[PDB]
């Protein structure tokens, strides 16, 4: 191995000089400047200062007005829900991290950035799921409607929740990457006793690939076949932005793990693990651009 | 003394166990742990990220309507435009500087970020005292036109500058304060060299109380003498406060240690007014957008 494993983590460092300890125990400057762990602290404050606001605001506006009850109003309405969980209950431990360096919480609040961050991606992956079946049932009618829109909430919580709970009980791990100041999947060890490889297996198969097998299903027969229009083209938008978001980290994160133990540094995850979160900002944006009641309501609110 | 001179720097730490270092050459964490420089570079990312769009947007908005041509909008447009060089002119030297802990630009970028936000704080400054009394004249009519508050805005300028540019030149001088990383004129060291004691009675003087005494005399005469006129003295209320708390905290604590040079302060002393003046760059807007009814349509309209 080129890095170092220990009993709760894996640096992507080696050890042959014995410089490396552990990050939960001191800040890791052997591995990065002080002022590199500094740019992930401003990117971070950055987040919760942007993701705060405009997902309340989203929140705010969406209740505020009876009339926004149509089902991408319910899916952008719990996007912005679970959006708040990311910032409160990941990015919070994210900041703190980053800012000492090293993880100050210890592996608890290692947990607290993997599982949030992991829960919030993975509600935004089945929002998607539902958004392709309404489009395709809507368009091609093969009536979708509130009682429709509600159940699909509620589906998306509980697959999420499949996805992101298992390893908070021992089904894999959260472990940190890169440069040791964010947590994910462990795709670097073996780690018999917590079942590592089925676990990611069962990640990328259940909730990677078999949902965009669904969404792309369902837009090859629209393809293959005007408030409609314009909610068809937000979906449109909506799954295009989570693929620049999430496929950097799956592509490096499937790489590590059929080359566990190859020679990667810090930087390596370090890059798309942090761009990654921007997951918790661009939904309401997009809705804010594309949905002209929302905006009008919005402004409305607001002023 | 309880801190440690240098030829161009004065550190608010002993240098009796010797590791006191120029922050011109090296990080400064014998004066501060890095998580603390890392949540001043964090600080002034989000300035900079609020400041360039608000500021912009205040300027687009301002050009594109030609309804905006009062005395308060020609203002607050010259508000946003110094606001503007503050952010790209001296901010950026800031967060530079507090991520890597100390002025890997050296000389040079000190006073860079001591010059623009002095220049920038000053244009402030004198902005309120045009329109203390533009409302002067307007409320009791003892006319103030389009071309008084042109007048008035080349003048913010030239006032500015005077307080802003000896320090470039050889009149007192920018150094750094707190942790160090920004930079303000040097109230620490005699520096005979530079004439440091007669600059900053003139700073405090003129760019200070004269122009405060200015504004509080055309608000007295004000106190003791239609829906539009109301909305613009209302605005200039809230501005002139909010001018007080940002700038006030730097001022006394700059006084201060003007008046007890050498004596027992430490790094936090200094840095934590000399960063809270720096959002000085950002709130103007923010109240002109809530404060100005038709400056706010004419945003939503030019947004949506
Ligand atoms: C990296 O190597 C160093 C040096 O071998 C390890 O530090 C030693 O750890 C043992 C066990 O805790 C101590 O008994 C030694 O005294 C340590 N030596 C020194 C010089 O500190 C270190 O634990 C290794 N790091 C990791 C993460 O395994
Ligand atoms: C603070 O004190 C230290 C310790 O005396 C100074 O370091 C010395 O500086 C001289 C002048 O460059 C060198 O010749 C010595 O070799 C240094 N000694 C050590 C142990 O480093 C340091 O210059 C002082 N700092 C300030 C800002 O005055
Ligand atoms: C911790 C894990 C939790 C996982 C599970 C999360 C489930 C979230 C769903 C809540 C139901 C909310 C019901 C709100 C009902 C609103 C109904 C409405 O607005 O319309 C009514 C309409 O008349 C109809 O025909
Ligand atoms: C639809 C819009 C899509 C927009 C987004 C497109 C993303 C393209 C890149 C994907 C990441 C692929 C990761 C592959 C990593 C291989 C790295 C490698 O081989 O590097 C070895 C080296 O040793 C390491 O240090
Ligand atoms: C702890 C678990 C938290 C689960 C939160 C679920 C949110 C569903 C949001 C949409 C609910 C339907 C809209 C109801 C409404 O606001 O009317
Ligand atoms: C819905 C939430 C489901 C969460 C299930 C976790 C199973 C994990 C089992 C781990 C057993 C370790 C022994
Ligand atoms: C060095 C640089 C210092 C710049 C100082 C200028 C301030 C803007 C004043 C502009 C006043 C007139 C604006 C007219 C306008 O924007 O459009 C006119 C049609
Ligand atoms: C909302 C928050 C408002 C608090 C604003 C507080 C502003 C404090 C300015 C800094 C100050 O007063 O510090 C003096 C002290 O000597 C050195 O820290
Ligand atoms: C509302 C704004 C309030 C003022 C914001 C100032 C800038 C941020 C301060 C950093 C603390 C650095 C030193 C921390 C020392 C702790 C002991
Ligand atoms: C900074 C926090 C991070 C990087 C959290 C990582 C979370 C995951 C391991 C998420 C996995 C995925 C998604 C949520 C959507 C795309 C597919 C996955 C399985 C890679
Ligand atoms: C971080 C940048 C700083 C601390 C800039 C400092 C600027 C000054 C020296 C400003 C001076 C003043 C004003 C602009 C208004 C209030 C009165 C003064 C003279 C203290
Ligand atoms: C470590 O890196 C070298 C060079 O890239 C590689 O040949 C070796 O197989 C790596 N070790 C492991 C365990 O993959
Ligand atoms: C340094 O601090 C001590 C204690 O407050 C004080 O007695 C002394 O006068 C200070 N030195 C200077 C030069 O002010
Ligand atoms: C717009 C900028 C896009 C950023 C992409 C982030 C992931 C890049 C992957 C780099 C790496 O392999 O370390």
């Amino acid at each position: 191995m080129n890095g170092t494993e220990g009993p709760n983590f894996y640096v992507p460092f080696s050890n042959k000089t014995g410089v490396v300890r552990s990050p939960f125990e001191a800040p890791q400057y052997y591995l990065a400047e002080p002022w590199q762990f500094s740019m992930l602290a401003a990117y971070m404050f950055l987040l919760i200062m942007l993701g705060f606001p405009i997902n309340f605001l989203t929140l705010y506006v969406t209740v505020q007005h009876k009339k926004l009850r149509t089902p991408l109003n319910y899916i952008l309405l719990n996007l912005a829900v679970a959006d708040l969980f990311m910032v409160f209950g990941g990015f919070t431990t994210t900041l703190y991290t980053s800012l000492h360096g090293y993880f100050v919480f210890g592996p608890t609040g290692c947990n607290l950035e993997g599982f949030f961050a992991t829960l919030g991606g993975e509600i935004a992956l089945w929002s998607l799921v539902v958004l392709a079946i309404e489009r395709y049932v809507v368009v091609c009618k093969p009536r979708f409607g509130e009682n429709h829109a509600i159940m699909g909430v509620a589906f998306t919580w509980v697959m999420a929740l499949a996805c992101a709970a298992p390893p908070l009980v021992g089904w894999s791990r959260y472990i940190p990457e890169g440069m040791q100041c964010s947590c994910g999947i462990d795709y670097y060890t073996p780690h018999e006793e917590t079942n590592n490889e089925s676990f990611v297996i069962y990640m990328f198969v259940v909730h990677f690939i078999i949902p965009l097998i669904v969404i792309f299903f369902c837009y090859g027969q629209l393809v293959f076949t005007k408030a409609e229009k314009e909610v068809t083209r937000m979906v449109i938008i909506m799954v295009i932005a989570f693929l620049i978001c999430w496929l950097p980290y799956a592509g490096v994160a499937f790489y590590i793990f059929t080359h566990q133990g190859s020679d990667f540094g810090p930087i390596f995850m370090t890059i798309p693990a942090f761009f990654a979160k921007t997951s918790a900002v661009y939904n309401p944006v997009i809705y804010i651009m594309m949905n002209k009641q929302f905006r009008n309501c919005m402004v409305t609110t607001l002023c």
